[PDB]
């Protein structure tokens, strides 16, 4: 019994999540992506967008389009591995989405227009049973980070949840190892050298909610506030109020890195931390936290499925010698790729626990 | 008193058109910028946007703000060395703007939303007497290129006109010299290696009307159709149907280059052509057509106010020796700066003609 | 039966050629890269340079290192998928290389510092027999272009050949089709919007031989002269003195595009030419000349091993309607990748016309 | 009378120093560049590089060229705004330079190859009474940072000094105010988001002594160690062993920013720290340390001559609320412009103390 899934908003964020799901080999097997709602319904265009990608290369599977019924001008259905995905048109209120009629049980909310728990809940009225906001959320939606606290998902209590942000999914795994291994965190500050994104502008333009963010993205280092570090406190309560940080948007299309500076809760050493991080990578954090000890640069992390990738050499080479509390930890993350898989990983976990709850 | 002007759409062109005004010592004497309209009326933001430009440097003149009336919450007025500009709130429809209440006789239309003559005439209903669309128009609006056919402005017939595009303003001057000097243009094709603009995207995004135009701007050479070359047959009638061309959007925030290939109407040489352009540059095309014979690159043309800078060295070193018909002409232009000065020149020319006609 | 090859100058093209050779699965079966010579001998550093590529992704095969003999300090042997390559030291003079000791006949010259057929001939008196210059050659060295004139190879007359340039390899196939098809070419000028290369500078720097080429590469559009067009005349004598052109280095790491403007030797149509290029691609030019009809941009050609990919839409949409002589043809090419595969395709041709023609 | 100066190594930094020297209007009156020795003699080329800059705009002073004496073959003299500057040929040893013959007492060592105190000594044997190394130096050379410890310059003891690096000139002022204002530094880690430099490469190349540094510069976030932090321990001894940090080279041609994270020596608040830095920039750090409180990005610091420009908004908005020990401070710098002005400043300072010590 495959999972009936619907993706609300088939923008750049939605596609990656769908491509993620495909590469893992879940389409038509584990997950039945029934539909994808969006303001556009030209499947031929959606096929072109999946087929090519400036940063992630060419799609692994062939993509064809077709009509849902002979009585349709331009194709309105996506085809991948014989799996048919219907392209539905956007709706003002999520409650008006044909979710029930479509049989969609799990809807991936990625429009960025419904990050408020209450709003995202509309999908439920529209017939959905569970929603995953593919970004930070307000209103009190349960926030879950794979590999950190996803086992806290409660089928009967959590119907609208958030998979947090791509940056939190990079930082949290590092902090989670520190708090779980006993190094602990007294206070911390994080900085993320972040690739520019879709909200930024090519040339200087109007951006009322963030003036710096309206400046030419590919030719500027653009400072920015962020809530990713504070959010780690929701996934790991013991760090609430002890962490925060910023972001520097730099001229790269994809891939970012985490620069965490913190004071451990007890004497330790950078080598001791290096070992703990590596060890966790091969054990309880496998698939979520990985590491590298080669001379890598941002391009070498394009398409890496891990949420966080510890940079051993950079860490070990840039810490105070013989220091026991004040440390720096560098960890990479393909902001688009890692997160997209986490979103899929989370839907499968939820489905799994919802399933075992009806026995 | 000075010409009362209003700027609808304070973006790249609106602001650079303004810089041109201040720079040339026209503000308060020849031209009076009564107001500027954009998404908000928050002068502080307008000031910040004018004060700093990532490609054209810091505004050399001091900009401050004030309120039009204490009954106002936030400052809504810009002050540039004692000159006051009211920040009017954007209107979906031009006819709604308070041009009348402001005494605006000339309005620069630079939002990129009302390039249709019919839509632009909304400003006249608002109390404006003339309008210059800072882009190619449709609906039968007269098109004018300073240095080429601007003396075709008919005070009592043309009320809503178009100052063409940046590319046409770079091309036309060249073709005009070719036709006037008697070399002639039998057939021609041009390619413009163009800098990205506000219409493009930072990361692969949605662009139903121009699929290629939706791909990441600063990491792709993006082909694109353009009417710039065809529009020349609308300014230089004898070229109608003989020219056209394409564009290649590349990773630079500003400055572009026209690469024109053509067959002359008679036997010549690239040397004779070189001489003529240089000559016109120093004479009847001065101010509009300039030239360089140095090893310059795009950044070297940032802030050049001519409409076309003939690149002599590049032209002379890349043509068929002894050829007498098939030629290539390379010419640069600061797509933002040059064109913005042209808009101002156009308004001033219209204001003098208008006075003459009312004698 | 495994041949014998030796790459001199293991840089971008050297590694791209070696990688190309592996991609086609020739490492061991048909080709056997005996050894490679470059700057240092740090086998560890070579492998790292092979594992990761900023634009071409991560290498397909697994790479590791060992020692040719315990007698040597650091490693000096690559173990790509099993094969064993030796990192012989590089000499300032090609003659000083021990190609005889290792017995290497076919030596890929990719250092980019030995163009003269005399200097790049030292490989012969150094032990090697046949030498291939991965770049335009001088001193009268036979120039060959797969799909165009590579059959003009004389086993006993040609011992130091050239594979031409990336650009020549992209332009030639188009010209070839045009000529061979009967359209013919009276005159033609070509412009290539080209990505920056290793010879350029990250920031404005010294470059006596080419001032423009000395300016900041990733932020400027830089003009340059090129021989590519004239070079075609050497490969298709029918066009000698009929073609020339220039380049424009733009802010992209790889992938370029040719923009050819020409007058046919007879009356035709852009449609009749479009059809022939497509036909030639599927037939006698397959593998050398490809084509697309989708909304592609530079990034979409990354890793395309065709020498020239004709852009049907960019072409059919940008030519003069009803024209029959003056035309514009657009064709792409991964300057690093395509040329690399051609180098292998050539080295293999220079072998099949030896073991089947004299053995 | 005017300070007779010489600039060994007229590379980019050598040029920036000269332009800065001119920008301060010191050329001819308060300092005269007798000559500028470099590996190249092509004065015309010198005039070209000085005339245009892809990031700093066009030179505000006219530069022409002539011969020192009709007997001289090519032009060997640069004529700047009137002042005459000779282009001497480079030597293998400073002592071989005509410094004394020319009457050059202060030589600006910026060839980057005479870093060693002993090496840089040769200039003294040649006649020069003082040498300033425009970069970190070794061999027991006095390191001086304007506004921080330049008053530690000993006329008769320090004849060969270092002006440190761009980064140290940004961090030092910040730390200096922290220490001088009574906050103190217990421990500190610094991260600099740094724009690429001349030693990096356009495409993946060879960097035997820095694998990451060899990767494509304008398309990667490239990690890197740095001495700036530790180097501060020379200027401000109390911090020795307390500070260290790294670097992240990003896709920008110029302008960088320091991200400092530290623990104060006493309890404070970010407000208190913020107020102090501002007060200091307005007083004893005037000209060296500046601050901003506007929404600025990298482009806005281009041509800023301060050594460090504190970012108040970014600092205040990104620190732990109510924190009293663990803080983060953000400060910008035009790694090319600021440092170039400091160099000039150091020479002017020395020249001053040297004379007052013998009056
Ligand atoms: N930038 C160039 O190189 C260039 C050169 C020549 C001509 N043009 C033309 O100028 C026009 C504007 O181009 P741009 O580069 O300045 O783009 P831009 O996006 O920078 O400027 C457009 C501005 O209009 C504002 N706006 C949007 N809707 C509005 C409304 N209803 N009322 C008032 N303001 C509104 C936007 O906030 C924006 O600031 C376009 O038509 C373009 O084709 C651009
Ligand atoms: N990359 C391209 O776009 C391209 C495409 C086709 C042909 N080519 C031609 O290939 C040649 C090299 O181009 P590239 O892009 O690979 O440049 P590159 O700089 O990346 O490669 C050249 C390599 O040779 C090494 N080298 C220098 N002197 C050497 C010596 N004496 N012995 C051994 N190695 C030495 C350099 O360290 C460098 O790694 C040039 O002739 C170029 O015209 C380049
Ligand atoms: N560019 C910056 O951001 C910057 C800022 C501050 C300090 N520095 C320091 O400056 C030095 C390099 O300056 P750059 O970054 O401007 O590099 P650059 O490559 O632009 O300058 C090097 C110049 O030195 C010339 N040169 C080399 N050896 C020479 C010799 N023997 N005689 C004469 N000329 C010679 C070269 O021709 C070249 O023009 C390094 O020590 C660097 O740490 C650089
Ligand atoms: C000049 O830059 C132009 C008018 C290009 C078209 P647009 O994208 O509208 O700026
Ligand atoms: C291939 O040969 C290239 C690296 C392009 C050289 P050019 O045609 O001069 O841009
Ligand atoms: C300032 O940018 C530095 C710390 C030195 C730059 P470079 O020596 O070119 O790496």
């Amino acid at each position: 019994m495959p999972i009936k899934v619907g993706i609300n908003g088939f923008g750049r964020i939605g596609r990656m999540v769908f491509q993620a799901l495909c590469e893992d080999g879940l389409l038509g097997t584990e997950i039945d992506v029934v539909a994808v709602v969006d303001m556009n319904t030209d499947a031929e265009y959606f096929a072109y967008q999946m087929r090519y990608d400036t940063v992630h290369g060419k799609f692994k599977y062939e993509v064809t389009t077709t009509k849902s019924s002979p009585s349709v001008a331009k194709d309105d259905t996506l085809v991948v591995n014989g799996h048919r995905i219907l392209c539905v048109k956007a709706q003002r209120n999520p409650a008006d989405l044909p979710w029930g009629k479509l049989g969609v049980e799990y809807v991936i909310e990625s429009t960025g227009l419904f990050t408020a728990k209450a709003a995202a809940e509309g999908h439920l009225r529209g017939g959905a049973r569970k929603v995953v906001i593919s970004a930070p959320a307000s209103g009190g939606a349960k926030t879950l980070v794979m590999g950190v606290n996803h086992h806290e998902y409660n089928p009967s209590e959590h119907h609208v949840v958030s998979n947090a942000s791509c940056t939190t999914n990079c930082l949290a795994p590092i902090v989670h190892v520190l708090v779980k291994e006993g190094f602990g965190v007294q206070t911390g500050l994080m900085t993320t050298i972040h690739s520019y994104t879709a909200t930024q502008k090519t040339v200087d333009g109007v951006s009322v909610k963030d003036w710096r963010g309206g400046r030419a993205a590919a030719v500027n280092i653009i400072p920015s506030t962020t809530g990713a570090a504070k959010a780690v406190g929701m996934v790991i309560p013991s760090t609430q109020g002890k962490l925060t940080g910023m972001s520097f948007r730099v001229p790269t299309p994809d891939v970012s890195v985490v620069d965490l500076t913190f004071t451990a809760a007890r004497d330790t050493s950078i080598q001791e931390i290096d070992a703990a991080l590596k060890r966790a990578s091969k054990t309880y954090m496998k698939g979520i936290l990985g590491y590298t000890d080669e001379e890598l640069v941002s391009a070498d992390f394009i398409n890496d499925n891990r949420s966080s990738i510890y940079d051993s050499k950079a860490t070990l080479q840039n810490n105070l010698p013989k220091e026991r509390r004040f440390f720096k930890i560098v960890s990479w993350y393909d902001n688009e790729w890692g997160y997209s898989h986490r979103v899929v990983d989370l839907v499968r976990h939820m489905a799994s626990k919802d399933r075992s709850a009806r026995l």
